[PDB]
């Protein structure tokens, strides 16, 4: 599924994102729209450590969730990461609470940093109504 921008701001919303652990929205919006550009079904793998990346947030398989297929790797969403590729998020949404639960927060993700931080994000979500 691709979500149009307003339309995956007011999912997000609903799904308590706005402000989760110090999080806004348009910080959410501006990973989602740098890691995947608003696809859920989009999917990376890393030759390197042999993980891939899931989904609309690209959770990577050697901590978050299981797949099988990774070299001594975790499951601290504890999901399949088929839960991941879904056209329903909340899943999603509920992993990658779990992932900002942790000492980085969103800084977590490489591409929150190199994109969205200390970069205007609020254009994200101007005029969805959230």
């Amino acid at each position: 599924k691709v979500f149009e921008r307003c339309e995956l701001a007011r999912t997000l919303k609903r799904l308590g994102m706005d402000g989760y652990r110090g999080i806004s929205l348009a910080n959410w919006m501006c990973l989602a729209k740098w890691e995947s550009g608003y696809n859920t079904r989009a999917t990376n793998y890393n030759a390197g450590d042999r993980s891939t990346d899931y989904g609309i947030f690209q959770i990577n398989s050697r901590y978050w969730c299981n797949d099988g297929k990774t070299p001594g790797a975790s499951n601290a969403c504890h999901l399949s990461c088929s839960a991941l590729l879904q056209d329903n998020i909340a899943d999603a949404v509920a992993c990658a609470k779990r992932v900002v639960r942790d000492p980085q927060g969103i800084r977590a993700w490489v591409a929150w940093r190199n994109r969205c931080q200390n970069r205007d994000v609020r254009q994200y979500v101007q005029g969805c109504g959230v």
